[PDB]
């Protein structure tokens, strides 16, 4: 059972800009997704201080980076707080608490796309390198869901079964054909060292089986 939703207009406009603006410094997408994971880990860390049972779904707080050249995917996995179904729909589908409006105004007034994280919309930088993004997520208060969008103004949400996570979020980037550099181990290492070296959780780069 798949539900289809329209992005809020301003989010569709933001996505279109990210997809269509000429901008070569695409590598910042990884910093933005890792920062979102770090925020999610901070949140479950804090909540678990006063309710240790919130870690029954996994004590380890970390980030995994999983390249797969066969599938042309890069996946960013965390064991953070995760998202409920409502969280997915509100947080990824609408302006919500973000600075979407301020960012689009800023770009008209001299800002550039690398500043996207200052405005709380770094997630959408995924579309610098991905033709499709799938978000698998599990919150302690809810079942596992899959959010998906290839932009074009809509996204889908469905329940996700058969491969349960304990808790957290997986952002699966189905890369554009000319963005496969982000599957290369030396490139990923370079970007993590350059932009994410102070993140306060372990970041493990998986090795490919092929
Ligand atoms: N890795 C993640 N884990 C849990 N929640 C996440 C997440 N990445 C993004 N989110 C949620 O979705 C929001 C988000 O990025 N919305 C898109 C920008 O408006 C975050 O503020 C955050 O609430
Ligand atoms: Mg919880």
């Amino acid at each position: 059972e798949v539900e289809t939703f329209a992005f809020q207009a301003e989010i569709a406009q933001l996505m279109s800009l990210i997809i269509n603006t000429f901008y070569s410094n695409k590598e910042i997408f990884l910093r933005e997704l890792i920062s979102n994971s770090s925020d999610a880990l901070d949140k479950i860390r804090y909540e678990s201080l006063t309710d240790p049972s919130k870690l029954d779904s996994g004590k380890e707080l970390h980030i995994n980076l999983i390249p797969n050249k066969q599938d042309r995917t890069l996946t960013i996995v965390d064991t953070g707080i995760g998202m409920t179904k409502a969280d997915l729909i509100n947080n990824l589908g609408t302006i919500a608490k973000s600075g979407t409006k301020a960012f689009m105004e800023a770009l008209q007034a001299g800002a550039d796309i690398s500043m996207i994280g200052q405005f709380g919309v770094g997630f959408y930088s995924a579309y610098l390198v991905a033709e499709k993004v799938t978000v698998i997520t599990k919150h302690n208060d809810d079942e596992q869901y899959a959010w998906e969008s290839s932009a074009g103004g809509s996204f889908t949400v469905r329940t996700d079964t058969g491969e349960p996570m304990g808790r957290g979020t997986k952002v699966i980037l189905h890369l554009k054909e000319d963005q496969t550099e982000y599957l290369e181990e030396r490139r990923i290492k370079e970007i993590v060292k350059k932009h994410s070296q102070f993140i306060g959780y372990p970041i493990t780069l998986f090795v490919e089986k092929e």
